[PDB]
Parts: C-alpha cells; sequence; structure tokens
C-alpha cells in the first residue's frame, strides 16, 4: 500500500528516480489513487513525457481509466503534450478510446503534433489487418507449410486448404462453424494435421489451438467440463473450460481428439454447438464461437478405410492411383451412421477427410524424415555428423507395420539404431562422421571419417 | 509486517540475538526492505557473518534478485567478508548468479580471500556438472543392478537397459514418453523388474515411483480416479489422483500392474498419456508428464509365450530365447483382438517378454531363497546356516510352472523354514546350523546341530 | 424498501422531483405499498398526469394487479381524468381488465371522454382479434403457402392441408389426437414440410414447433429425455427433449425425425401421444394432445415409394392409396398400439428432374445474391450449370446431396478465382465437364 501511494506522488512529482525504484522493486505499475488516477494519468495530465515513458517500459496500461474514465492517453493530449501522447500510443493507446463522458483522445486533442500522433496510430491499427492479409494467403499457403511437416496425405492437405481458404475469403456459409472429421488408420497425422492447422492459423499462441481429448468425457456427466458446474454447486466458480477459453479466443482452432470415444450426450452438445454455433456455459453467458474451426479425429471405418486403400493400390498395380470413390464413403457411412446414431450430427459435418496408409515411397520419405532429425539433433548437442545410405533406409523401413503407422517406424529406428548411438556415446562417439551402414542384415556404425566399425560398449562386461 | 521491519533492522545492525528471536518469533527470513535489501543482504552488506548464519539457518535463500536485483552473496563480496561469503554460499549461493545488471559475485569481489573463495565455488557447480557426467560414464551397472535381484530374463534385462541407458544419455525424443509391455508367465519377474527399475531410476524417493492395480479398474466409470470427477460432483475439490502424482514428480516411474484386468475403456485415457504424456484432470489442468516411463505387466499371451519357449528349447537341445515372427503371427492377434485397440498397441515403445526359468534357473533361485533365510538367521539369531547341492535339487524338485518363482519359495518356506522355526524352541543357539538330506534321497530332509554330527531332535510338539 | 416508499410517496403528492430522482435512482417503478396500491396508482387515482407519463415512460406497468386488485388504469378512471387514463392506456393497459372484486375501468368510468377512451381502446382490441382471424383465413389455400417454400410433395401438402381443414371445420374426431406417419427416404422435404407447417400455422418463429432425433432415445435415455429425469431419478432434466417444450404450446406440430431407430419403451409411452394424449412429463404435467400434431417419420419403408415412383409417375402427372395396407410397417413398429391409433399416412415421393433442377435453381440464386461483391454474379450459363449439376443427381440421401453439388462445382471455383484475383467484376460462370 505505501508503495502504491508513493508511485502515485512520484508520477505526480515527475521523479524519475522515485519511479523507476519502485517499479524496479516490485510496485504495481497501475496502482489506482483514491482520486481515480493511476500513475500514468497524473504523469500524463502533468507532462511527465519520463514518467510515462517509464511507467509504459514497467507494463503500464495506456487505455485503463471533470476527466471521470480519462485514461492515460486522454491526460496526454489535455496537456498537449505530444512526446507523451506518442509514447502513450506506442504502447498500445486506442486514438478513439470514450472515457465515462463519451469523449475520445482526439477530442481532447488540440491541434498540432497529437492529432497527427493520435490519427496515424488509427491508422496503423486499421491497415495491420490488411497487411497480415495480404502476408498471410501469399508465399505460405496451408498446403505448402503442412508439406514440411506432413508426408502423404495430399488429398487431406488440398481438402484442408481449400476448405480454410474458402472460410477466410467468405465463400462459405459463414453463418456456422467449420468443422471437419478425419478417419483412417493409426500412426498417419490426423493429431498431427490437426496441430499444424491450429499453428498455421494462430501461429504460436497457445491459446489459439484448444485442445480436448474425448476420451476423458466417457460418461454423461462429463459434459459438465465443458460449461462448469451450474450455480450454487461445487465448482461452478470455473464455468468450464472450454467456454473460458473459447471466450479468450473465438476463432480458436478446437480439437476433439478421439472423438468416437465421447459419450452420446457429450455428441449431442457437440451438435448443439456446432447447428447453434454459439454455447452458455453454467453462469448463463452465452459465447459465439461462429468463426471457430472444430477437428474431430476418430478411426471408426479405419479398417474399411485402408484394406479399400490397400485394394485401390493392388488394383492400380494390374494397370501397371488410390483415389477413394464416393461409393466408398457412402459404404462407409452406415458405419459412422451405427457408430453416432446421429444422421443430423453427420449431416452437420462440413468436411470428412479421409487418411490413406502410406505407399512405400512415403516409408522411406518417414525413415528419412527420422533419421535427419536424429542426426541434427545429434550435431547440434554433440556436433556428431551423421551420415546414412538408401540401404540403411531399406532396412529400417523393412520393421514398418501397417497396423500403427509413422509409430512403428519411428520405434524401429530408435531400437535399431539411436540404441547403438547412446551406447557408444559415453566412450566413442565425438565430432566427425558417423556413417551407418549394413553388413548382411544388420545396421552397423562407421568410425569419425574412417571406415572403422566402432566396437560396441558391451553392457555388463 | 511490523516482524519484518525488526528482522530487517536487526539483521543491517549484526544482532545475531535479535535476528533469532525474530525468526523464531515468525518473521519471514526473506522478508524484503523498502529498498529492495532483505534480511539477509542488510547482513551481508554490513560484514554482518553471525546475521547471516542465523538467517540460512532459518531457510534464507541468498539468490534472490546501483545494487538492482542483486543477491546476498553480491553484498557480501562487495563488503568483502570471507565469513560471510563463505556462509552464503554454503546456503546455496551461486557465485553465477546474476543480478539485474547481470553482475555475478565473482565481478563484486577484490583479490583476496572472497575472491578464491568465488572462484571455489563456480568450480564447484562445474565440476559437479562435470563429475556427474563423468559418473554417467561411469553408470553403467543398471544390467548388474537388476540380475542381482533378478534371475534369467537376460533378453528383457538387455532391452530395459538399453531403452534407459538411450533416454539417460540424452538420444530420446521429448514429444513422447517411455513405454514398455511385460509379458509373460507368473512368477517370473515383471513386476519384480518394473520395481527394481523403478527404485534404480529414482533411488528410495517414493514420489518417483507410481504403482496402480489395474484390478480396481475393471468397470468403465471407474476412470475417474485418473481425473477426478466433473465441477458439481463429490470430490471434485479434490482432483485426479494420477494426475496429482504425476504433478509431484513429473519423471516418475508409472507402473500398471496387470494391466489386462483393465476395462478397455478406462485402458482408452491411456492413449493421450501414452502418445503426448498429457492428461487434463477434471479442474481442465493438463499435467504435461513427457519425460515419465510407463511399464505395464500383464500375461495376456502366458500359455503361447510359454508353450513357445519350451519348444524353442527343446529344439535346442538337439544339439535360445529369441523370436522373430512368432510375434506378430502369434502374439499380435491375441493381444489385439481379445483386449485392445490397434492404434492403443501403436504407442508402445517396447514389447518385453519374460520366458519360463531354465532348471539351471531354478537351482539359482533355490540358492537366492536360502541365502535370503541364512542372511535372515545370521543376522537377527546370529545362526550360521548351510546346505548342500542335493539340498537345491530336492527343493527345486518341487518348482510348479504355473506359479515360477512363487512356488519355489513356498516350497522353501514350507519344507525348511517350519523346521527351522520349530527348531528355534531353545534347540537353536549361535552355531553353524547345517541343512543335509536324510538317508532317503530326495525324499525328506533334515537339520543338524551346530556340531555338524548331530541332528536335530523331535521338535516335541504333542507335550 | 426505502426507495419504495420515497417514490410512492412522490407520487401520491404529485412531486416530479422526487420521482424523477426516485427513478434515476433505480426505484421500483413498480413499487407496491405494503396496502396494495402502488406509485402508479397512487399517481393515477390522484390525477398526477405528469407522474404517470413519467412513470410509463420509465416503464410503469398500468395493468398490473374494495379496490383490491385495481390497476392504475383503475384508478386513472376512477379520478376521472382523460389524460392519466389516456396516457395507462398508450402504455398497454386493458380497459377490460377485472379487479379482484371483478370490477372492470369501464364500470369505475363515468360517462365523459374516458367512456369513449376506454370503448375506443376495447374496439381496438377486438380489430385486433378480428385481424388476426381474418390473417389466418387468408392463409389458405395452405398449399400455396407450403409450396413457396418446398418443392414437390404436392400430395403430402394437400392431405395436410385438407386434413387441417376438416378439424377446424369439425369434420375430424377432434376429441382424439391429430398424427401422421411420414415415409420415404431422408432429406426429401419431411422435415421441411414440417417447418414450413410450423411456420404459417404458429404465428411466426415456429415457436411451437418441437423436433426430436428418436434414434438417441434408448433403454438408458428414454425417461431421462421422453418424459425427461423425473425428481429422485438419476438426473433431474425434468421434460428433458419433448415435453419441455409441449408446457408453452399444447397444440406444438412435434417431429419425430425416425422411428426405426427409436426405442421400444419410446415407443410404447409414445402410445399415451394417443387416445388423449396427455403425455407424462418429468415433471409430472401432462398435455392434451387432442389438438397436438405428431408427424412421425420413417425410412424402414422409404423402399414402398421409391421402388414404385408410381405413386409420383401416376398420380395426374400425364399407386392407389394404400397399395397394400402397411406393408413393413405393421410388423415392426406393432400396429395393434403404434399405428393403429395413427390418424393419417403420409407418402414422401423422390424428387423429380424439374424438382431436382428447381432445388439448384434457387440454391444458385442464393449463393449470387449472397455474393459480398455482387457487382461481379453474371451467372451467365446458369441454368446450364444446373444442367451440369443436376448430374449428381439426388438419389442417395436427400436434396442435401445437390446442395454438395453445387458446393463442389461453384463455391470451390470461385473461392479459387478469388484468391487468384480473377474477379474484378462482371465475371461469368464456367461449364465444367
Ligand atoms: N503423415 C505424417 N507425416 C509425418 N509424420 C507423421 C505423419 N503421421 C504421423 N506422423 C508422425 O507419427 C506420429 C503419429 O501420431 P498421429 O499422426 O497423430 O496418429 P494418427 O494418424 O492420428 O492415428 P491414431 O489417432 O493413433 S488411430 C505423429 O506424432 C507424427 O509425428
Ligand atoms: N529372481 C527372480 N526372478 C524372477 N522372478 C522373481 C525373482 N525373485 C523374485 N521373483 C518373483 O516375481 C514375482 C512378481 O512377478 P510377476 O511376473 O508380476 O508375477 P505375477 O504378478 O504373478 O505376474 P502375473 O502378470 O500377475 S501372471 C514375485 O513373486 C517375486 O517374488
Ligand atoms: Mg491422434
Ligand atoms: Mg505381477
Amino acid at each position: 500500500s505505501n508503495k502504491d501511494a508513493a508511485l502515485l506522488e512520484a508520477a505526480r512529482a515527475n521523479n524519475m528516480q522515485e519511479v523507476s525504484r519502485l517499479l524496479s522493486e516490485g510496485a504495481d505499475v497501475n496502482a489506482k489513487h483514491r482520486l481515480g488516477w493511476t500513475a500514468l494519468m497524473v504523469a500524463a495530465i502533468n507532462r511527465n513525457n519520463s514518467v510515462v515513458q517509464v511507467l509504459l517500459a514497467a507494463g503500464a496500461d495506456p487505455n485503463l481509466g471533470s476527466f471521470k474514465g480519462c485514461t492515460a492517453l486522454h491526460y496526454a493530449v489535455l496537456a498537449d503534450d505530444y512526446r507523451t501522447v506518442k509514447e502513450l500510443l506506442d504502447g498500445g493507446a486506442n486514438p478513439l478510446q470514450r472515457n465515462e463522458m463519451g469523449h475520445t483522445p482526439l477530442d481532447y486533442a488540440r491541434e498540432g503534433e497529437v492529432m497527427k500522433l493520435l490519427r496515424t496510430s488509427e491508422a496503423k491499427y486499421q491497415e495491420k489487418q490488411r497487411k497480415r492479409e495480404a502476408e498471410e494467403r501469399r508465399r505460405f499457403p496451408l498446403e505448402q507449410r503442412l508439406k514440411e511437416h506432413i508426408i502423404g496425405q495430399e488429398s487431406a492437405i488440398a481438402t484442408v486448404g481449400a476448405a480454410i481458404r474458402r472460410k477466410e475469403n467468405g465463400w462459405y456459409d459463414e453463418e456456422h462453424p467449420l468443422v471437419f472429421l478425419f478417419l483412417g488408420s493409426s500412426g498417419i497425422g490426423k493429431t498431427e494435421l490437426a496441430k499444424q492447422t491450429a499453428k498455421y492459423m494462430h501461429k504460436d499462441a497457445k491459446k489459439g489451438f484448444i485442445r480436448l481429448d474425448m476420451s476423458e468425457f466417457q460418461e454423461r456427466h462429463e459434459v459438465a467440463k465443458f460449461i462448469g458446474s451450474p450455480p450454487g454447486y461445487v465448482g461452478h466458480e470455473e464455468g468450464g473450460q472450454l467456454t473460458k477459453k473459447l471466450k479468450q479466443c473465438p476463432n480458436a482452432v478446437v480439437l476433439f481428439d478421439e472423438v468416437d470415444k465421447a459419450h452420446p450426450d457429450v455428441l449431442t452438445i457437440m451438435l448443439q454447438l456446432f447447428d447453434e454455433g454459439r454455447l452458455t456455459d453454467g453462469k448463463g453467458k452465452t459465447i459465439d464461437c461462429k468463426d471457430a474451426i472444430f477437428i474431430m479425429t476418430s478411426n471408426v471405418a479405419s479398417d474399411e478405410i485402408a484394406q479399400h486403400a490397400l485394394q485401390l493400390r493392388q488394383e492400380a498395380l494390374e494397370m501397371s492411383i488410390t483415389i477413394s470413390k464416393n461409393f466408398k464413403e457412402n459404404v462407409i457411412r452406415p458405419i459412422l451412421k451405427a457408430h453416432f446414431r446421429r444422421d443430423e450430427f453427420l449431416g452437420r459435418i462440413n468436411e470428412i477427410v479421409y487418411f490413406l496408409p502410406f505407399c512405400h515411397s512415403e516409408l522411406i520419405q518417414l525413415v528419412n524424415k527420422e533419421l535427419n532429425f536424429w542426426a541434427k539433433r545429434a550435431k547440434q548437442r554433440h556436433n556428431i555428423t551423421l551420415l546414412w545410405d538408401r540401404e540403411v533406409a531399406d532396412v529400417l523401413v523393412d520393421g514398418y507395420n501397417v497396423h500403427y503407422g509413422a509409430r512403428s517406424i519411428k520405434h524401429e529406428v530408435e531400437r535399431r539404431v539411436v540404441n547403438q548411438l547412446a551406447a557408444a556415446y559415453e566412450q566413442d562417439l565425438l565430432p566427425g562422421g558417423c556413417t551407418l551402414r549394413i553388413t548382411v542384415e544388420d545396421s552397423d556404425k562407421q568410425l569419425l571419417k574412417s571406415p572403422e566399425l566402432p566396437s560396441p560398449q558391451a553392457e555388463k562386461r
């Protein structure tokens, strides 16, 4: 309490030393005096440009509120201090924010540099969105980014990108949120594609990617987690995780991993959310999520999809490829109808994305990706150069298992190669060119920059 | 708040007695003065070695952040007091600790005792790192540690040791936990190996080893134990149990003993845990246990594994523990069809197979049990216990394959320890008690006194 | 209570300043004195015309209920002040509302302008009622009403209209609930006809519509949703899905979206819906369904119409009513109870080429106008594009197939062109395939 009053007085008195010391020592930057003025506003009204600058550096809010409701920008423009107004605008001050009396800083601003600064800030705010729109669609389509992380699944990537672009440009039913369903065998990038899409939509914003694993919603009462308990009940003050996260980021990508595990009541709530487009928490607040993107992953028809894709590959080899026809989708549909038992739920789904089991070339690409990851990790951590040959890739892919997808290749690479590297690391490995070779059927290693097979550090003795 | 001010004033005055009294009363050891100095900081700047000693004894933190963001070590070094700097370093102060401006205590030190002491502490940190690395280079007994407690199962030991070594030396993806599944007959060391691995990884730390008896999760709704109840239901405030335990020790060894007893819908929750090591409790908090180790024990393919091992050993007897495609053709359809989904098995890094003991391994088990009992007798009653090879043969004759080492354990308890406990009624004294086979070869065995020429008496129960 | 007392005293004394201050401070405009009279009532009896005006502007209700139970209109009329009565009526006061003693304001009114004003308000109410009746009469022919927003299904529309007229005109068993079973494939206007029927019959917004998916109703969900989990059961969702909405609109149009997927228990409880209705709610309330409209639907009989196409081809286009009496339905749904009580069965026919192309055209028109930069919309070859689209004929699950055809062959192309910045304005279509 004393520190806050001292900071307020220092801001009023334009005391650079006191303000800096209090801010560095943990004093609340936005401490509010009983008269309604914080350090930033008292600094702005008194033309304390240095105090305003230091407060902004510490995290002061220039948009935080007769001058009732006047923010720091309002007082800075009132004081006719162009430097203070510019500094506050640099901190995110809104030149059109209205105080309790409805007066914006522009209205309080006197003709001169203050008005120009406010107009420039408003123009920058307006044109930032245009710049983002121009940059997003150019030189970096979603498909381009996805192809970096995902191997194969070209049709799925194209479908997702086309749908996303349609939503972005408005050539779509903007009255309803965009909904996807991902199907296929295991270990083929459903969750991976969803995560990459979320990252691309929201860059690095964690709040932009709401992750829900439906395996926790196998019971009827689990729906409470979406919206929280009703008033007066245990934990009602937390109105569900989903509602809070959505209101934090309306256009967040929502992933319901393994949706098939969810209890039917949960699916009913999901369908209500999709059709309505907004959800009401347990506190009576309703949150609009029309622009949100919902992605669902499951393996309900995985076996049918996989065996049909393998049959189509074999049929194409009789011509010597895999484009699954809509009739196979009609054949699959009854399975989905039986599992979900909600014909409206399936109909509400905007897109069904099918992932195919990998072909041999895609397995080779997967093995190469894993080896590259391990090689770069070794180079970074221990300055070890790792090399391999096509034969090594063939040998590793020989361990592939269709029922597990990329996970099988990952585990095979780890056990066959990485185990040897770890065993030899403590004593033999050093910076240089370590190359993997095949003797007859097993993977062997070569000495750094020399064709000498390292002696394995036989455990025990 | 007056207690904090009094403690700060006492510390700045080099008053050990007042500082101790304030600390005992309940004054915060890390109380911060309005000028940024804490009690330890003001003690250090004034060369108050006794004050620093008493503050550290109460739990003072010398690494807490122009003197902006400085540390008690910085102030002690600035005053150039060897004793105060030494005490602060002994209390956890780091000469590599950096203040707001980035200055380290080494920088503040002037040539003399303080500079040498700070260099010594920096070398202590660096050599701690290097010596941990050197030990890890030497730390290759995990196979030895296991073989101390486990007999046979060489393939399982090798697999687990290789995976653990890989994880320990880096060389492992941090985006996915490490998962094992242990398969085989009953009483062959699955749970034993899991417990030994947990002990090795976390020494004696109880929080480091998390145990779950999946036989208690035979119902779909029982999954709530992992994550707790949702908001508005009994026990919601408590939250998940497994989530709490994982929060305590993120890198703990998790053991789902007898997992095939669980309802498949309960196993369903393990998909995320095994893939990304993330679980969200009933309150919506993720635990992010990426670097934990998950071990599952089950006997689903017990009969197939045992039969295949017996057949392989019979074949090898013509003139050892390898199965290449037998796993995929035979074991996999069992595991998948009767209990699991494909995606669940896809997340398991390694499947470990335990095979039934060979005859020599049975002899080793019998010797292990006899050694355990002899150790107990010597340690407690100062009784030395001896036996012969024929004793081991007779004991192993009672071995039962369906029960594994438990059969031998019970046999030893039944046919030997019962006689030892009955002889312990004043017929056992601290001498070389010897166990021998009677004239009836492979039929009976008796105890002999400290002096071997005398057999132990009838135990005279029907008094 | 202090604010209410102050407002009441100010209204009684005609203190405009005090009334305004109390209203601006949040005092209840409809504050009720312990003796039964409110601020508006006392202002009215005292001829405080300005106080009544300001109270009404603040939201005062002049219909709030020996003068016990008298409304503000009653008190203004008793005071014989024309201005106060006019102001109260302007706010919605009813000149015929009775107090607890059964005395209307007209009875309290004395000869003068008050009589004329109260009778004018009564005439306004009567004219409103007559206007609603005339609008409902003009709603006929309901066949045209439905055809305004539906394509095809003329037979079903005519049947529904005739049944509605018969029930309205007393030529039906009005004592018994009214129930249709709708038969055919999915997505052929069943839900569209039910929704249009609800929109037209009920005044607006389909407030009286009630549609449910009987596929989610099972032994574990029958009472918890259909009747709604009553008190003392696992869950407290009384009403659940059906009777929670029937509490407001007893004459609801109620759609059950697949009886092939309905549970035997729910199909049995649905037996209450017939005879007299009065279906038990989770709260225990029962609704007389003799006036309600139930629309069961199924696809189990979807073949009976599609396989023939005679009911469509031979219905005066260029078969017979109940060509086979309940062919599959009796064996499946126990005609003795469930279908024996159904008053009528409505067939739904596969969409014709003309109907399909009309749907395509309407969807394309929507998309054209849906365009934000409509200047770029030319719709050149729209008829030909529709001809191409209908090639993917709806023979699978309903008009949603045609909607997906339109989305695939049109929307994607336009989005791609927009992304390629090839749409400045005056843009034609493209004939693919
Ligand atoms: N198409 C892919 N390209 C590159 N890596 C992939 C691909 N698919 C999977 N992976 C990797 O292998 C791992 C497998 O996990 P997922 O892709 O998310 O499983 P899935 O394909 O969705 O099938 P389920 O859900 O287990 S039945 C991922 O974490 C990826 O790192
Ligand atoms: N040296 C050893 N080698 C193998 N097993 C041992 C050894 N020493 C002790 N055990 C026994 O191993 C048993 C635990 O192993 P488990 O394989 O989990 O048996 P289990 O619990 O019956 O297995 P299942 O899965 O339930 S069939 C305990 O009875 C231990 O006493
Ligand atoms: Mg996944
Ligand atoms: Mg066990």
